[PDB]
């Protein structure tokens, strides 16, 4: 039954790998490892279909734009993640979905924007921003926590409906 290849983007430290962690692994990453390029498979049940997540976890920032490029050309879907004490991730949103966009040559991409760590005080990004931003995008908007695991599988299995719906629309 059907693989996603799904990529979980976005800017240093925003809980990319914490995030996709939980979903694996079902634990909280309390440490600082950044990330090169990581990849996990997982079985899931989504609406009553077995899906193969093939997850991409990639790096904050980028040795090379090419590396960028080619997980861009092979990712089904894009999990656009920033924190919500970051303003500058937030705003690297914009630049991620032009630079997906673009590589893929449409202006139809599968993605979920996701707001993270909002089990913090330190709200710099509101709601209503990421809300706005998404509306435009017409994708999701999801909030989540990799600490508490608020929001994590609704997230990822978010983005899958996104793919469905996307495949449903492109055969039309
Ligand atoms: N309070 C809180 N902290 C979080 C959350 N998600 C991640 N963190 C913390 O933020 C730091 C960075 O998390 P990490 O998952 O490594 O971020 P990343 O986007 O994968 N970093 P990189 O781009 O270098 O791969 C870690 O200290 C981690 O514990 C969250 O939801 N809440
Ligand atoms: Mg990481
Ligand atoms: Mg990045």
């Amino acid at each position: 039954s059907t693989e996603y290849k799904l990529v979980v983007v976005g800017a240093d430290g925003v809980g990319k790998s914490a995030l996709t962690i939980q979903l694996i692994q079902n634990h909280f990453v309390d440490e600082y490892d950044p990330t090169i390029e990581d990849s996990y498979r997982k079985q899931v049940v989504i609406d009553g279909e077995t899906c193969l997540l093939d997850i991409l976890d990639t790096a904050g920032q980028e040795e090379y734009s090419a590396m960028r490029d080619q997980y861009m050309r092979t990712g089904e879907g894009f999990l656009c993640v920033f924190a919500i004490n970051n303003t500058k991730s937030f705003e690297d949103i914009h630049h991620y979905r032009e630079q997906i966009k673009r590589v893929k040559d449409s202006e139809d991409v599968p993605m979920v924007l996701v707001g993270n760590k909002c089990d913090l005080p330190s709200r710099t990004v509101d709601t209503k921003q990421a809300q706005d931003l998404a509306r435009s995008y017409g994708i999701p908007f999801i909030e989540t926590s990799a600490k508490t695991r608020q929001g994590v599988d609704d997230a990822f299995y978010t983005l899958v409906r996104e793919i469905r719906k996307h495949k449903e629309k492109m055969s039309k």
